[PDB]
């Protein structure tokens, strides 16, 4: 099975124009079966990201207490579904931002394995 | 099974940075269980691709006497293997060229079932 922390470098990794997030979430498999309404992909080092579980602790948005708020902000890219997005034609929005990420981390060593929300 | 037809669509349809190939090609699955060398994607509208069917006739690039080339030049985006592309890590050097299309065209209807080059 895809591990958690596998799978959340495949929906929110990509260390490194309108259409970004139309291919990525295409290609990161975010629109197989259904499109996921809102997604985020942060450019960051995959070792600045992993680094948040280490830094502040915050509630989930679920109430998970798991949650880790990254300490500086991240150049991230917002993915969200346009209007006219309906599976199997997901259309989606792509919005770049620098912001503080929350992530849940899980796992040992503790690594991020979803994407709560950016502050 | 998947249609030559739908393949075709699949393979190289996209009606509408650098990154394209890296991002389309893992989309459209041509990266999925092993990296495809070339691939061309053309962004003329379906109609006019499919249309290219009842063009100049032209001998295809393997021998084979189905191939048809476009009378107008078409928007595609060619996508090449770098060297170092390796399974699992696909990787393309993405090309955006204004080029006559030549594709192979089958099935009845006949319609494109494998993109043969550009000129």
């Amino acid at each position: 099975k895809e591990s958690a922390a596998a799978k959340f470098e495949r929906q929110h990794m990509d260390s490194g124009s309108s259409n970004y997030c139309n291919q990525m979430m295409c290609c990161r498999k975010m629109t197989q079966g259904k499109c996921k309404p809102v997604n985020t992909f942060v450019h960051e080092s995959l070792a600045d990201v992993k680094a948040v579980c280490s830094q502040k602790k915050v509630t989930c948005k679920d109430g998970q207490t798991n949650c880790y708020q990254s300490k500086s902000t991240m150049r991230i890219t917002d993915c969200r579904e346009t209007g006219s997005s309906k599976y199997p034609n997901c259309a989606y929005k792509t919005t770049q931002v620098e912001k503080h990420i929350i992530v849940a981390c899980g796992g040992k060593p503790s690594v991020p394995v979803h994407f709560d929300a950016s502050v």
